[PDB]
């Protein structure tokens, strides 16, 4: 019952924190989770939201609507077949993808009993004190205590949850969580909101839909995939336009009614109506700390409702620790990661390390996709003087055989002029996720422009177009935008 | 009519070299090639040997290739066709590639056309004397004069070309260049070599091969792809296996005759026996320099036939320089360009700058592809006291779900264990040649192991493996291997 570390969220950042605490500092570690394994209800589980209902399913579910641009494609290459035979079975891709996430929660389970002092606890995490975690059989605090853990340290790693509009008939609509379980593709989709999930979803949904189908994304501003370069979110727009997904931008639901025969009527802000069989919310998500009962212990909460932390991930309490989606900042994955490798570093390694927030590479597995490293143009010219832009975009010579003309490749490289050094690094085409991984590294190493074309390109790739620009295209000058400098 | 430059070859190196000089340092250039579009019969042309037969053709033909794995693949993830519909069409195939590489040729020409100061010559390239260039009909130097060229500086551009064994019956097979005009796919196929171009062109062949069709390739050594990560030797022979190649390694051709069909019956030095439709011969490329005549003025050429160079390109006849191919360094058209502008800036530019040949990003686009930088460890191993591997090979979840379970992904780092330094990174799996060139910029900036897992992942990628290794697989202390 006494633990070194107690981990509220078995998550990308929880997990992380428990078996490097456990494994590289023979530690002492209780990590509690709501569920086992994915699905319905509480959709997240052992291994946590990435593992169950995010990154590693949707990117899955992705690679499969690729399918439809391969099958296509083909043909420019001489592939010949009875396009007329051509069905996607979504049943088929929730089953493989429900199987592969089973093993990996099952590859997980296997972590916990064979690794000594790393000890799982199913329920709800809460803080009844300082040092003391309780976990409860549901999400109310009145319900059974199934344990009381003793904590020399507290890690809060409970992630995040869809945010769902309060508007009439909210309970017609889906979050990401259930469009991993539907039991049929959508003939007609509604997909709320002009982030990541909205359009990877757009995506995925655009493939699989029945005949007659037809995939609408709303949002509620004029332009999709805001904190994205401008360039790509215009590119990204016409190239899922070019798919026949409907973008309908300054846009957004006021109530949705059931019509009789279960399809969802949705009344536009504007009056404009749509009928779809699934409108699937992608607003935001916002950090699960409600259940934690924060209040009992008074860890600070940010005005938008995420765990106050410093540079640390260290809360006003002492022993108590927040990393990941419940710090509100970058929801990602490998940020959750690094969060925790750096406390467990700090605090039981005795090797203080914070996590760099800049330069972090991320990826939209839109089709085609974004990968992108560090500042936007528009960031960067309210930072410094001097601004270069670095731009290539073309439509690859495949793209022109594959008949898919629209997939203009995008690569742009952000400077701060007065010393070249690589600000920010923008890319839209196939491969872009995987291209920008080193560009990370590259940019932790200060690489300036200089770096980029003085390194010789690998010869036929996207890529190379990176190491093939010398001359800006244009720069923002305190700010302003122009041709050429002065 | 006299020029600053006279350019033989407009090729990768050569045409960066000649625009450069025209346009970067306002010099009057020539350039000379055999022919202004692709194909039969001198195979390069106008673009070079990338443009023509090469980089560029190749990897639309394996983009083709990859198809035949999409198809398949897309099963798993729930796609439904009528597989005995499928045809791969290689007719299809090369007329695609055929007007990807005309228009190639036509914007060359254009740019010749639109440029000022860069004039283009047909016919053959030969040195009459050290400030003459000698445009002729032929490769024959009886052939008939086209031009004479007065050049204050000359650049030897002229790439490489196939190598065929002398043995019997070479006549009844063909090198890459043919390969990409071949009218139907064939058959039986066996690519000769265990190199790059033998192992893309079994790919290429493998998925356009008609029902009941058969690549083999065949290699002298015990494991192909020398050079090349072992690791990924090993796992890249198993994958062109598991998609039904027969890779037949200590095995080449003694000799070649026609069956009376007019297949073609190959006897292996091992006796062994193999009926093929064509015979692909990718054993090596050596530099072209026999019809340039450097007897003419003394050009110092080794006992191989490259043009000898000092680090900046230069010959030991003063004003006469060579890069690319011809050189025999390495064989890859972004050195070439490198080489081409690093000697013009050094010429022209009094900016004296030598390509660095260590570091280089490259690729295979065999199937999966290879994307490599930087030394293998056991080259690294007799070269540094303490070498670490740190090594991270699986079968990616989405080949879980395709099928294609035999895909493992290879990311392998090999550094300077005393200090971390990055020597060489090597990468098997889809998306590895596009993975590898920010790992370029990298290496050139000295980056260490450290800067990599420190590094925040992009995920899920395949790359994101490069930046969550904390340490290492198995060390060489002194030459000698420590798990
Ligand atoms: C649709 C979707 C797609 C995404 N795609 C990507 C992507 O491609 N790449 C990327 O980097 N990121 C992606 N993300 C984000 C990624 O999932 C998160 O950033 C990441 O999971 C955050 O990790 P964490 O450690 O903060 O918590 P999580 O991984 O969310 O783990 C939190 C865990 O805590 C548990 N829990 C919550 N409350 C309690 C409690 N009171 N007691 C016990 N257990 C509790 C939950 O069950 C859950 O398992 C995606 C997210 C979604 C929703
Ligand atoms: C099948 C194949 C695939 C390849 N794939 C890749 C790849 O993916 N990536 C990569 O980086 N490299 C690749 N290469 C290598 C690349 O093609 C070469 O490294 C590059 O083209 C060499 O450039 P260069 O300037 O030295 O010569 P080249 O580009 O070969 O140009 C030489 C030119 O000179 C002309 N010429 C020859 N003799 C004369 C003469 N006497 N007079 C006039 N003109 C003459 C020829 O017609 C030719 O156009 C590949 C090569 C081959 C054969
Ligand atoms: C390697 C680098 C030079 N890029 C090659 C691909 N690319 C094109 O497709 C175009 C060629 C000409 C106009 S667009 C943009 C430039
Ligand atoms: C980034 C890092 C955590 N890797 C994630 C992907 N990965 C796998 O999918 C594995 C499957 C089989 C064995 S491991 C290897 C490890
Ligand atoms: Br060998
Ligand atoms: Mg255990
Ligand atoms: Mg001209």
């Amino acid at each position: 019952k006494a633990f070194d570390l107690v981990v509220i969220g078995a998550g990308s950042g929880g997990l992380e924190a428990g078996w490097n605490a456990a494994t590289l500092y023979g530690k002492r570690v209780a990590v509690v989770d709501v569920q086992t394994s994915h699905g319905p209800p509480f959709y997240a589980a052992l291994g946590g939201t990435c593992v169950n209902v995010g990154c590693v399913p949707k990117k899955l579910m992705v690679t499969g609507a690729q399918y439809m641009d391969h099958l296509r494609e083909s043909a420019g290459f001489g592939w010949e077949f009875d396009g007329s035979s051509v069905k996607a079975n979504w049943k088929k891709l929730i089953a493989a993808k429900n199987e592969a996430v089973l093993d990996i929660n099952k590859s997980y389970e296997g972590m916990f009993n064979d690794t000594e002092g790393l000890d799982f606890f199913l329920g709800w995490g809460s803080l009844e004190s300082k040092n003391v975690v309780v976990v409860r059989e549901t999400a109310d605090p009145k319900s059974a205590v199934k344990e009381r853990l003793q904590a020399d340290h507290i890690l809060l790693a409970t992630g995040s949850w869809p945010q769902m509009p309060a508007i009439p008939g909210i309970e017609h609509c889906i979050s990401s969580n259930e469009a991993f379980y539907l039991p049929e593709p959508p003939r007609r989709v509604l997909t709320v909101g002009g982030g990541f999930i909205s359009v990877e979803f757009a995506g995925i949904f655009n493939a699989y839909k029945p005949p007659g189908g037809k995939v609408t994304l709303c949002y509620r501003n004029n332009l999709i995939l805001r904190g994205f370069d401008e360039t790509i979110r215009e590119e990204v727009t016409k190239q899922l336009t070019a798919n026949g997904i409907e973008i309908m931008t300054n846009e957004n639901p006021a109530k949705v009614s059931l019509n009789t025969d279960g399809s969802k009527h949705v009344t536009f802000e504007s009056g404009k109506t749509l009928d779809v069989d699934v409108v699937m919310m992608a607003i935001g998500r916002i950090p699960r700390t409600n259940d934690l009962q924060l209040g009992n212990v008074g860890v600070k909460l940010t005005p938008k409702g995420g765990v106050q932390v410093d540079e640390f991930s260290r809360t006003n309490v002492p022993n108590i620790y927040a990393i990941g989606d419940i710090t509100d900042r970058l929801m990602l994955t490998p940020v959750a990661i690094n969060e925790g490798a750096a406390l467990v570093d700090t605090v039981f390694g005795n090797k203080p390390r914070k996590t760099d927030h800049t330069r972090v590479a991320s990826a939209v597995f839109s089709i085609p996709p974004i990968g992108t490293c560090g500042l936007i143009e528009e960031v960067a010219a309210k930072e410094f003087e001097k601004v270069a832009v670095y731009m290539s975009s073309f439509t690859p010579l495949m793209h022109n055989i594959s008949g898919s003309k629209y997939k203009k490749f995008v690569a742009k490289i952000v400077t701060n002029h007065s010393d070249g050094t690589v600000l920010g690094v923008h890319l839209l085409g196939d491969g872009a996720p995987e291209i920008i991984q080193a560009v990370g590294v590259c940019l932790r190493l200060n690489a300036k422009i200089s770096d980029f074309y003085n390194t010789i390109g690998v010869h036929p790739t996207s890529a190379e177009e990176l190491c093939s620009m010398r001359t800006p295209s244009y720069y923002y000058v305190k700010g302003e935008k122009m041709e050429k400098l002065p």
